[PDB]
DNA sequence: CGCGT
DNA sequence: CGCGT
């Protein structure tokens, strides 16, 4: 049996000893040659159906020899082509002899999955009638043939006689329906035996046929077999198991077994009983029947195990992330962009910190990347628990580096020498490799070799040239491979990526929504929470400015919080005021009024609504744009907002699909909604909460919503910091974490709270919403952060005056965390 | 040569006599043998690469046999499956042996255009360097060779040596880069001008290589050839135009020939010269090498020749609807539905038309149709002058039959027999089974049977059991391709076809617009000419009718016109009122108003804006529906319309794509909308002709327009006469004409000239255009005709008394005609 | 009631 | 001016 060698960071296969060169294997006997070729055919056809790999044999000579031709012919016929450079190349060194093998069909998704098959076999055992003869259905006939299974004569007046006289000549010919065949009684037990698994699973897979045995092929002449050999009740009974021991496979119900007819006749000579003769009539089948099990073969954990008949199909016929995969060019850009000249360090923020607590770690690496001058670094604290190995102690990092003309290497850098220390980047290497073929696809010859560098003061295989990464073209379908490698896991560049497709999302919701411009002047548009809404707004508002030409004073952004009153204005979008400033001051200069948050608005002050008409109204271009950004589900406050009666609110836009939370929180937003459905607050209008959500959505995005409760305000305010320092230590930054409480006269209470415990994590800084360009962590309310939102939100104590409004705190407070979320409520 | 025997409504190759049966092909000669298979091969590759077809050949005995193993096989590698029964079938009679071939790929457009081949071919001609053998590439292997081609070393160290020594071992062995090819001085000359052809395009087409001549295969060692023989000037002469005399086919610029360095050595023995040796260095190709012309045949006319080498490739690499396509299944069900349980006539109204000119014609086609009780009767008064071809006189209809368990028959009925009956009918069932392959893209197995009928009181081939039409889906299949046949030509079921395209292209059009219900209750839909906006209106009227639960009664339609108000109140949407009307009337009960061409409305009567208005907003449901349908473009007065001013016209919505008129005629008022743009009139708002059709957008449906000028009335009248009855004689029905004059007290003095002219042709009744259920033809004025459209229109004498309005007149009266437009200006 | 005052 | 009157 062949057992995968385990030191290596790829599959390598040891077939033994193989003998090579034409010349060599002719001399052979015929067993022994078909022997050899079948153990290196059994591991280059598992190394195929298991993401490649190398397949090692020890030659018998030490001067350079071919394969031979009949392995180079077993190979053509196990890849259905010529195309041998493509899968299979070759190098030999001394006594040993290496074959690069290729995987057949990388990925879950393959671009071609509907054209090609995922298995490469030695064999299908699936046999049909071809007119006059049986032939084997390959790899992709055989494909074809299950596809079509899946979805949802004169040969006849010989079969109802009794007997037959011996020298009959029968009149039709050997067809598509029957077959001769001769029987002799020496081996007549053994023959029929042999004979059922070649014919009858060829005749039920095409359209059935007639089996005559006693009859001469060439003469057509009935001669049956010897009578005193030939018993006719045990010759049934051979026939009969020998048919129903056929491998067959469904697809429908019912699952009848194969249907025959035998009938054993009395040979008639000169009107005396000579032998007996068999014909079978055999029914199509309703789907595939196998002579044997097929041949193929795969690698589970270090053995080499054989495919059974129904993982064979059921394989042959049929994380992983969706959006990842669409988005993998658009992902591979934003992070892994390849710069060509200088050799890239990524992420930089995680490069910073690792060169400050290592001393010469810097020189270390430096020194190593001296020979390639293009590609990029990919640094990570352990690249083994972020593809969810286990953390080895001792290792400063991990550095995967992909450079033009150069094989990707897998870096770790040791703080002492250990042993371990390269067992440990191996089983990384290899682990990596296998993700870039059975999770992203890569469909290219990839190889990662694994290396160890110690800060304190087995051979590597050479894979032939075309391992090596030509340049930008190979580069960047690997980087897009690694792009949807990372999204499958928990990691920092997981997160990263994360990040980037919910901007990615949204930004093709703001291409449908953003064709109401032309349409509308006065509109309401009516988001969900998660909707992107804000978002929207701040990209129409780029838009109002160039398709009207105005300049950005004449747009006019009005919101109810500060904070984001503050975001807003830092872009230069527009001129940006709170409800109370545009209520008060003079706007007579404004063309176009955008209001967000407008269900959080207030009366009290004044009526805004009717002021923000009479500004627009009078405007150069007529109406000019008055949008009204509104969710009633965000309903913090009890008061009259001020807007116009529900049916007065049109025309009408509504943001339904959740663009801008990973897939725990969006899942608990929905929950959460459904609550409020159930009991919405008596100020909001009756028919603002039927609205609902895209029939079916999801992000792709994978993040974290834990809830954690009776503790009390010390144990959560440890929780808190000791989760901020977790994340930091992997790389986040600080502006990625904000701590929203229930109200802003609660802050002070906490501000000293968190100060206390996170003193011990090494940072002592807080900022407030109104900052959110400072690096530090925003600690406000969760009222006063509307508008704005962070990777990491820290809930603590949601609490409101009015149980009816408590649902919408929540509900705002889980909104505002694009990827992870804690909250603490009240016990 | 084999030539296409013309007698049969098929193509039918007679490949005169072949030897079948594997026993009587065995005792053949090897050259015979090869002689009659490869004869056989050309006839089915030909069937093959045309269409499908039927293989005539004469076998020398009586009895059954089979066809034999090398045929067999050869047929096997032409398809490249086992599966034989697919697109090969045989039948025998006497001394004739039958095989008939199913098309390989059919269709302009294949639904495996990208996957499979279109060529079948006995062999691509390219061969490439497979490990140390030179395969052939099969037609899919040079199907993704081209496909890749098309998109935008120890060895070296012998080579530089000026001269070898005998007997020096080599230590490289033979691979993918290196061949070693032994010389003999007997054949020399001849040896290396044949071995040109096979290795350098296999290395040329894969990566390079070396070729070695004059060293010894299995021992390596340099041997040369003889020195008194070689001619080293004359030898490299004969090798470079060996090379250069490959065909070879490019992809790209620049076109550089192939690319190699010879070099000739001299073979020292004992330090004395021996005699020389080849080494050809051949850099790798920029595109495919062929060793000759690719061997593929194809039927042309009635001979069948051979694919050039050019032509090979690009139909390798590389009237038909593109909406017949999309809208196969869904035209289909439209018009030719299978009737489950009796035999169905088409088109009705010209079966009845047939039946009561020709007596005995019922009777003679009833009892035909006895042994057949399910499928379609498809009659024309001539199927070939449909497909194109040349009308016969004496015939009185065509009739294609497509029956259950029948092969399709095409039966010519004859008023008196003659000998040219028979041709005619196999011409044009030999036409229409060629178009239902290359043209609708049946895969299926079909053939034609062309019969003749005489009403006055060479043999039919047999086909297989695979070639009737067994069901429901093989029926429905056949029938979807002729479908997209139909749509290719002009004629009466092309045009019914080309009707129901463009409601389906409307329906598609009005989902989009459709979704604007829920978002507005006032809007102002600018729509284009033939942009289907009052088939919008009525739809929209029947959605509120669903949305809203609101009665027929509650919906308020409003129109200038009479005619266009009474064809709505017949289709019982709503209640219909016209302008002046509404002005009159008390309308309290309204809940929704749509109003339709109000650009033609006046204020002469009063402000039917205002009036609209309060009735909606003082509705039950806030403000209810009131939706304005308007065209800018087809003002047809100069008043104030009593619109809002553009500005003050929010929300839009704009039907832009045409969907509502075919080509001839959508071209043309694009064209007539450009001038408007150009000079609009001063009623206009300045900013309504900038509205623009979609970017590219084609209905897919083929018209006729024809304008005729300086013609006299009589002499126009005639030509609307003439006109009206070859369209009648066709089978079309008066209801489809419409004959639009400038204006009403116009209609008076053409109505008494058309019936003066028109009584010659049988009919002598009218409609206006209040009537449009009544079977007969409709003149009115072009204003008083807004809103309805016929599929035939003639316009006379288009005139206005303002030439400002003359281009509003031709697109008003334009857009009227859905498929036939005849204009008769002034002149 | 909460936040901008 | 044209059509519904
Ligand atoms: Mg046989
Ligand atoms: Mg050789
Ligand atoms: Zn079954
Ligand atoms: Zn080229």
């Amino acid at each position: 049996p062949l057992v995968v060698e385990p030191s290596y960071p790829d599959l390598v296969i040891n077939v033994g000893e193989v003998t090579l060169g034409e010349e060599n294997r002719k001399k052979l006997q015929k067993i022994q040659r078909d022997q050899e070729k079948e153990r290196v055919m059994r591991a280059a056809c598992a190394l195929l159906n298991s993401g490649g790999g190398v397949i090692r044999m020890a030659k018998k000579v030490e001067h350079p020899v071919e394969m031979g031709l009949d392995l180079e012919q077993s190979l053509r016929e196990l890849i259905q082509s010529s195309d041998l450079q493509a899968f299979f190349e070759t190098k030999q060194q001394g006594r040993c002899f290496y074959i690069f093998v290729k995987s057949w069909s990388s990925g879950p998704f393959p671009e071609d999955r509907s054209v090609k098959p995922r298995l490469c076999s030695l064999s299908s055992s699936l046999y049909r009638r071809s007119e006059t003869s049986v032939r084997s259905m390959d790899s992709r006939e055989a494909f074809c043939f299950l596809k079509t299974k899946r979805k949802p004569d004169p040969a006849d007046l010989i079969f109802q006689k009794d007997y037959l006289e011996y020298g009959e000549i029968l009149p039709f010919p050997e067809s598509q329906l029957v077959e001769f065949k001769q029987f002799s009684t020496k081996h007549f037990q053994e023959y029929v035996k042999r004979t059922i698994p070649e014919y009858v699973p060829a005749f039920a897979n095409t359209g059935g046929g007639y089996l005559f045995i006693g009859v001469d092929d060439k003469s057509r002449e009935v001669l049956g077999c010897a009578k005193e050999n030939v018993d006719p009740d045990s010759l049934r009974r051979k026939i009969e198991q020998a048919i129903y021991k056929l491998p067959c496979v469904h697809f429908c119900q019912p699952q009848r077994p194969i249907t025959f007819t035998l009938k054993i006749v009395n040979v008639l000579k000169r009107g005396e009983l000579y032998g007996y003769a068999c014909m079978i009539r055999v029914n199509p089948f309703c789907c595939a029947v196998f002579s044997e099990a097929p041949n193929s073969w795969i690698v589970e954990d270090k053995y080499v195990c054989s495919l059974t008949t129904e993982k064979w199909v059921g394989m042959m016929t049929d994380v992983y992330s969706k959006k990842g995969l669409e988005h993998k060019k658009e992902l591979q850009q934003l992070l892994f962009s390849v710069p060509p000249g200088y050799l890239r360090y990524t992420p930089e923020s995680l490069w910073r910190d690792l060169i400050s607590e290592h001393r010469g770690l810097e020189e270390l690496i430096n020194k190593q990347m001296q020979p390639f001058f293009r590609g990029i670094l990919i640094f990570s604290r352990s690249w083994a628990v972020d593809l969810n190995l286990q953390e080895k102690p001792g290792v400063i990092c991990d550095a995967l580096l992909i450079a033009q003309n150069s094989t990707p290497i897998l870096y770790t850098i040791l703080r002492e020498q250990d042993a371990e220390g390269q067992d440990y980047c191996t089983r990384t290497a290899f682990t990596l490799k296998q993700k870039l073929v059975n999770m992203g696809g890569y469909t290219g010859k990839v190889c990662v070799r694994a290396k160890v560098l110690c800060l304190s003061p087995v051979s590597p295989m050479d894979y032939p040239a075309s391992y090596s990464l030509a340049g930008t073209q190979h580069m960047e379908a690997l980087l897009q491979s690694l792009v949807i490698v990372l999204l499958g896991f928990r990691s920092l560049l997981s997160d990263q990526l994360g990040c980037e497709v919910l901007n990615l999302l949204t930004a093709q919701q703001y291409e449908i929504f953003s064709r109401s411009l032309r349409k509308n002047r006065e509109l309401f548009v009516h988001g969900l929470p998660g909707s992107g809404k804000t978002i929207m707004a701040m990209k129409i508002m780029e838009k109002i400015r160039n398709v009207f030409h105005c300049e950005a004073h004449r747009i006019l952004y009005v919101c109810e919080n500060q904070p984001l009153r503050n975001f807003i204005s830092d872009r230069n979008i527009c001129r940006a005021e709170t409800r109370k400033t545009f209520l008060r001051e003079n706007f007579e200069h404004i063309q176009h009024i955008v209001i967000d948050e407008a269900q959080n608005f207030r009366t009290e002050d004044g009526d805004w609504y009717g002021k923000a008409k009479s500004i627009t109204r009078r405007a150069k271009g007529g109406p000019g744009i008055l949008w009204i950004f509104l969710d009633y589900f965000q309903t913090s406050h009890l008061d009259c907002s001020g807007l116009p009666p529900l049916s007065d609110q049109y025309p009408r836009e509504e943001l339904t699909r959740i663009v801008r939370n990973a897939d725990p929180i969006a899942k608990y937003l929905q929950k959460e909604m459904q609550v409020i459905r159930s009991n919405p607050s008596f100020n909001i209008p009756t028919g603002c909460l039927e609205v609902f959500p895209e029939a079916e959505w999801s992000q792709g995005v994978q993040g974290t919503l834990r809830i954690k409760k009776y503790l009390t305000v010390e144990q959560i305010m440890t929780c808190v910091a000791d989760t901020c320092r977790r994340f930091f230590d992997r790389g986040y930054s600080p502006k990625d974490v904000a701590v929203l409480v229930s109200t802003a006269k609660e802050v002070e209470h906490y501000k000293y709270e968190l100060l206390k415990a996170m003193r011990k994590k090494r940072v002592v800084q807080l900022s407030d919403a109104c900052d959110m360009l400072g690096d530090h962590i925003v600690l406000d309310s969760v009222r006063r952060f509307s508008g704005l939102e962070r990777s990491i939100v820290f809930g603590i104590h949601p609490r409101t005056a009015d149980p009816a409004i408590l649902p919408n705190v929540l509900i705002c407070l889980a909104s505002r965390a694009k990827q992870h979320l804690y909250i603490f409520p009240w016990g």
